[PDB]
């Protein structure tokens, strides 16, 4: 399990449900190409993104559709989306999370690097 | 300004106003005897608890009382309040900026401190 | 598992692992009373607090002793511990999980409530 | 002040200092167009970017220079920078301040907006 992406919601104190969640890898020319996509399920999670054979280094951006989410409970947010952009190295241990906490104004994000 | 107290409110992306906050300090029977009070003005701060000279050296707990402040919005939060504890001035008078951003179930806390 | 606790922490992008966690209940005459404690295992989780027998509503405060896991590391904290205050209700969903991310200077904590 | 970005430092407790800032609007064709740019002050506020008459209504990204910053201190971080990406002035003009919040491996980030 490379990359796993986790949606917490501070309004409701409740994992963030049927959030869309995009990963993109950057190009040789900068533009950002589609990589792996996917929406959290009942838990707040979304597993299955990637396999280690495809998850090689370089930059990575994870948009987390926090707007959409805010919408469909009929809250008003402020934000697009959540954007998470950071590089994949293998140096350090081998599997990312990437969490978020969902707050309509406001959002906190932290990878855990584990092995 | 030897302490200050901030709260913003994430649900709305506004300070958080009319806030109680309760500061006391840990006494030599080691009871937290009652420091300061105030509450938040329409900037989300608090100014004006203490003085240079009562703010001495000792352990601190800053009680925002965030439960009141959700209810008097119309909203069953979480947390009774959150507290903040810390040792204060034991290298000298610094200034200290207390800050709490909040959510009805979830809610972050930050000190700055300035020499 | 009516009550579960899980540290991570934002500067090595971890599990915060060996924190100690003290749970107390309050009793009728304002006091509080050890209830359930435990130190994070390598999974930054306690598990095992209580049981539903024991875990009947009433006003809870979770210690996460947040200065002693910073000073283990070698890192210079300010906050003493951090505080978790909320009532139990049996009303809302079973059970509750009592998440923090710290910082040195800055934690936050987030209460997710499920069935 | 029509925009404003303030950013804190969680391993300190301190303003941010000298934080790269750079803003964008999406144009006509989708292409994210630069806007403004700046750093921020000893207080880890970021002043002047813009004036009521250039800031119109528009989906901006203010993209806050979080590797650099932990790099010139000698700190190894996980993000790249980190993207704050909101529609403004859909209603009118309004006041933002995009606050951000730093660790090494976390960030959190509040839109403070007043009419």
């Amino acid at each position: 399990c490379p990359l796993m992406v986790k949606v917490l919601d501070a309004v409701r104190g409740s994992p963030a449900i049927n959030v869309a969640v995009h990963v993109f890898r950057k190009a040789a020319d900068d533009t950002w190409e589609p990589f792996a996509s996917g929406k959290t399920s009942e838990s707040g999670e979304l597993h299955g993104l990637t396999t280690e054979e495809e998850f090689v280094e370089g930059i990575y951006k994870v948009e987390i559709d926090t707007k959409s989410y805010w919408k469909a409970l009929g809250i008003s947010p402020f934000h697009e989306h959540a954007e998470v952009v950071f590089t994949a190295n293998d140096s350090g241990p081998r599997r990312y999370t990437i969490a978020a906490l969902l707050s309509p104004y406001s959002y906190s994000t932290t990878a855990v690097v584990t092995n």
